[PDB]
């Protein structure tokens, strides 16, 4: 999470940023801030993991523009498309 | 500007109380009291109805505003109170 | 609570936001206000003194009140809603 | 010689970093004691680039083995045995 | 299991490299021992790719601790504590 | 050289974005996302920003360069595009 | 306004001559042309006005190397400041 | 004594200005058919001077009463009942 | 406003100044004048009990008002065109 | 763009990407800081013109330090260092 109480429902609009500041309408006027109560992000708790086993035994790991994900291990060069899930 | 539009839906679109997306591209709506969650049609023969996901069963028709901060929390007004947290 | 966030946050708009149908950015940050039946893109105000209204482009035309709704997928796409048919395409210009 | 008729965008700090790349839109992604940061690279000596980077992950960034970017904007992460995906974020909160 | 899924593009040496890297048009570039290669990257262990690679670059490669480049063809580097950026050398 | 010279300002110099002269010597400067003209200054004692007029609102901070042509117009590279208009 | 349309961000400089030729500095190498899409330039649209009546009705108006402008209007002689707008 | 001793700085064209007059810096000066024109004074018969002269003034220079200049620099002119200054045009642009 | 701007201008002069075919200064403002067919030099009045015509040099005899444009360079050499011809040279002296 | 480029005179072919500023003075003299160092020179008039060898050294060093780097129309250099404006004639 509760994250605010009281008033909430008065703003006319009400939405984010792509950088997540939070835009408010109220009585005719117009407010930016980071939304109230934030939480440190931890981006890695919320991430798809599509792989598991053996992951940093790479030497290299890194994308061509045509999106195959080309990859050394060893003395060996290795491209497929990347994992999924 | 419609005129060059791809259509993408026929049926319901206005019975939705929202619609939107979080920001990975996979649309959100609102209706019958549900929250549903499928990546978006592409044509009319998409029922995407349908196949969207039930990710909430019921409760969520009481919303003044629901929407995606652009880490991809979901954000919520209910009554005079304001919400957040990952998407169920 | 409402009023104190609102006391910590920046006034960057002070008159005539009321009155917009529609109100939100794409990805990039522009900002698109739909009013009197016309779409409307620019630069968010950083401060009060920002005359956004006049400052900013009109690239839609007509029509524009009659969507239920209008909001950016993530990947630039303008999406509609208008009667019970769902549209989209890349923004007006 | 490359280095002779080269710009030179930065005269100091760039050593302390541990990942140092682009997303496809170059935009400059940066990992500095444990914490992420962006912005658009910089352009002169002068160009303070830490002081205007954004500060998009407050921790646990050095813990990575890879870390960089998909051509379709998902970064991609390697920590220990595992390997992830996602959008990037866009503020640490 | 990744690795078995995958098509081998190359057998040995791949380890002697500093740095190994793409351009905006999917050249593979490579440091090794102080110096620059470049060519379209390999295919099967059968591509030497090695010996089909121009050198672009004489000497002070290993010196860089980054080097990368932009979508935009211009190529980037850390030096010691400096940055730099230039359209790549060319041979 | 900074040797022989006048200091002119002690704050703020650096944090513009743009900092330029038109033909006839006024002194132009992006700042929060703001265009100011004023005649340049010429000691410390002079606060520029604080009499600077501010001859353009909001709009300001977009540009990848701004700068005169010696007839009095200002040119402007915003993203792709380029543009020219006498000054506001 | 509009005068270019593709590119122009790619340029590392931008800039002037002092008689109205543009530079450009681009992958390494530098341009100098008229810049596109330019218009007649026109200088009495831009000029500051500074007087208003009869200022025809001199047989002489000049300054001298002094700024004060001199002037002749019918048999007499004047001199002062130049007028300021 | 004068015109016996005066060197012929040009030969024929002369007549057709409206105005000539120098700058500070002394540049040349030059009206003639509704344009105007600038360089360096010529120095013989044979310096073609007009040929290459700037066109700096394309239209309308024909319909001022005075055209002259302030040692600082800027270009006066009458007009009509009014009168203006302005730094000279460097481009007919 | 030209009247508003004579009004406050030093009146430096009272009659006979529209005479004068050409009427200009040299680089160091020294006032020059044509009438008749003649050049006159001296520094320029300061008010109407100055008789000017009077105090100046006659440093030119004959031959002046032939030119079409009668001018000074920065740098103290005289500027004429005469018919289609253009000439400099050091002023004229007496 | 690339065709305004394309009917452009190219007048310089390598090494112009190097500069920090790179600026004119209202009499028409380029000025270029590179490696600390501040030159000036007329402008090339083509490719052939190895603009860099004849340009005059004129400020010895500091000169990458400046965030702002340019000339008012009467010929003075204004400049910026760290939080402090100036302004003087050129060096020589
Ligand atoms: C809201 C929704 O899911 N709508 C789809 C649906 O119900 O099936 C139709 C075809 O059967 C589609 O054209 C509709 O747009
Ligand atoms: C709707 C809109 O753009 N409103 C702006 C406006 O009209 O000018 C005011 C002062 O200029 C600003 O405070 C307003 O926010
Ligand atoms: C690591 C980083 O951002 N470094 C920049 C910085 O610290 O300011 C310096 C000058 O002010 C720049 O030259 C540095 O490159
Ligand atoms: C280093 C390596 O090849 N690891 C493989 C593995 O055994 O675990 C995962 C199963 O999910 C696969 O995705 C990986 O290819
Ligand atoms: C680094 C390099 O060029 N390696 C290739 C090489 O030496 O040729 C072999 C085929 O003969 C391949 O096994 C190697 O991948
Ligand atoms: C950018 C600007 O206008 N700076 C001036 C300012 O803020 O006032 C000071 C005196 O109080 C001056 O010395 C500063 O240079
Ligand atoms: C060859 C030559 O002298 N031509 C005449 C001419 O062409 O006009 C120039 C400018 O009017 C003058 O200097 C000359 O008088
Ligand atoms: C051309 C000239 O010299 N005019 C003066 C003159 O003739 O004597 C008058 C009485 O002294 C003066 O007032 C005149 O300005
Ligand atoms: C900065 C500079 O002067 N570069 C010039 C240079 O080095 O010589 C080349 C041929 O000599 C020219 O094409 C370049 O423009």
């Amino acid at each position: 999470k509760e994250i605010g109480n009281g008033g909430w429902d008065q703003f006319q609009f009400l939405f984010f940023d792509p950088n997540g500041y939070l835009y408010a309408v109220s009585n005719d006027k117009l407010y930016k801030a980071s939304p109230p109560q934030s939480d440190t992000d931890n981006w890695i708790a919320r991430a798809t993991e599509i792989g598991s086993g053996g992951w940093s035994g790479f030497k290299f790991l890194f994308f061509h523009p045509n999106g195959y994900l080309y990859a050394v291990r060893g003395q060996r060069f290795y491209k497929a498309l990347p994992p999924v899930s």
